[PDB]
């Protein structure tokens, strides 16, 4: 079925850089015939070839496209020109999940939870199609105008077909014990990261930390970390049950029956799961 | 590239019946794994073989996936079973413009001249793209959650190709005399319906109204309308570049020389044509 023209370059006019990468760069832009705004992610053809990089250029254009979901970057449409590939992807407004957590120091209970809920139901969405984020943490976390989360930072991602995996290692604070063990990653993976990622909502910090990378993994590996004596009683009890060595015992895996016993864990009571994004967010404090 | 899986039924929880139609009811949708709402418009299949309707719906579906601008109702998605052809629409909460015309009687002079300016914009677009509306209404102009337009019933409409046309003669009170004598439709035929558009914003009543059609068809073809006293003066100015029997002189036809005269017209005056989208509709009355 026919479909608008390819957008180009001239149709747009840019305007600030939201972010920069190591092989490409956003810049937020507006559609002359619309006044929309697009954050638009520029890659230049050559680098990622020199790089052998295009896997991964391939990979996030097809995951995108395949995601239709509201707590995720959307992908509207993507061209190129001579030297360069652009993807049009929504502008979440509000930024990266790690602004606010620097910003307040850590959430309450409440915000915690909400958040959380979120990440959850975006990951069970996620999981139902057999892809895997694998670089799950709060800079891939955005936020929209709204204030609901606009997961992004697919290239890295793997796409199930048979849990196997390798090659790639996300962020060191995120990494799960079996990429550094068996060099292999499954959506118990990302289950780990959500682990982290509540850890790190409710502390204000992320479970392991040291002053570089090979130390980190190191109490990675041993479960090196504690909760600090405030710390939410069932957000805690969740974080346990998350960052479990065992990928086949973490609540949410496929070995322990799904999403189902972790959207019942009594830290999400209150959550009602089916409209999340129709809610209102609560203001962080 | 990869696109999402096909939708179905089953997919949604259907609600309330949004409007019905000679060959199509649309319902309202709930999307169970996104709760997203759609308003998604059924056909039968038998019915519209019948009739000899598959030119239409195939029209509709073809100009709605090439439309990409915000004062258009969007074409999500598209599926259908053995029986029925479905089309996920964008969900106009606010309903009909006609609506808010009968709801508040008229429109004060902001509110006529910024409902007017996103018309005369959504026509720009839409010619900008060889597509002829040919029935354009206040009953095919809805109002998003926001308030702003959203033209939509273009299985009706004339893709342009060399302006061509006949077969299809759209609502009595906006036919335009071309339509009548020579059975021919061009996109002033749109700019003659936006004048009556006007109007009725305006006055609260379209230019040409008697007891039945060939009595209206009868004021058309001899321009037979007057304005009430109370009309903006240079609305009434506009209205009368507008509603001319001469298409080719009517203010943003081709021969007149497009879309900047008209959008240069005095009442238009203080309108930032660039980002109407982006701008706060005034409240009406
Ligand atoms: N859709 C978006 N809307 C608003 N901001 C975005 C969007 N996508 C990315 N950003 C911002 O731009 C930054 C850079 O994104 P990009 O994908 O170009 O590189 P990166 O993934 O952050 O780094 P690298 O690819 O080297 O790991 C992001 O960290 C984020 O702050
Ligand atoms: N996207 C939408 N969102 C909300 N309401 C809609 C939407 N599309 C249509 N409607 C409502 O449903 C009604 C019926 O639409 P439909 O296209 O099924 O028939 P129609 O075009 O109104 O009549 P006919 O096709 O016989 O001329 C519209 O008049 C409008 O009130």
């Amino acid at each position: 079925p026919p479909q608008p023209r390819k957008k180009r370059p001239e149709d747009f006019k840019f305007g600030k850089i939201l972010g920069e990468g190591s092989f490409s760069t956003v810049v937020l832009a507006r559609e002359l015939a619309t006044s929309r705004e697009y954050a638009i992610k520029i890659l230049e053809k050559r680098h990622i070839i020199k790089e052998n990089k295009v896997p991964y250029v391939t990979r996030e254009r097809d995951v995108m496209s395949r995601l239709d979901h509201p707590f995720f970057v959307k992908l509207y449409f993507t061209f190129q020109d001579d030297e360069k590939l652009y993807f049009g992807l929504s502008y979440a407004k509000n930024g990266e999940l790690l602004k606010y957590i620097r910003k307040i120091g850590s959430f309450d209970e409440t915000c915690t939870r909400f958040y959380t809920a979120e990440i959850v139901s975006a990951l069970e969405y996620l999981h139902g199609k057999g892809i895997i984020h694998r670089d799950l943490k709060p800079e891939n976390i955005l936020l929209n105008e709204d204030m609901h989360i606009q997961i992004t930072d697919f290239g890295t991602a793997k796409v199930l077909s048979p849990a196997r995996a390798n090659s790639f290692v996300g962020t060191a604070q995120y990494v799960s014990p079996e990429l550094l063990t068996e060099k292999s990653a499954c959506k118990s993976s990302d289950l780990w990261a959500l682990g982290c990622i509540i850890y790190q909502l409710v502390a204000g910090l992320p479970p392991f930390r040291a002053g570089n990378e090979y130390l980190i993994f190191q109490k990675i590996i041993k479960l090196e970390y504690d909760f600090p004596e405030k710390f939410f009683p069932k957000a805690r009890d969740l974080v346990e049950k998350l960052l479990v060595l065992d990928a086949t015992k973490r609540l949410g895996c496929e070995e322990m029956e799904g999403y189902g016993p972790l959207k019942a864990h009594p830290f999400f009571e209150s959550v009602t799961w089916e409209n999340l994004h129709q809610q209102t967010p609560p203001k962080l404090t």
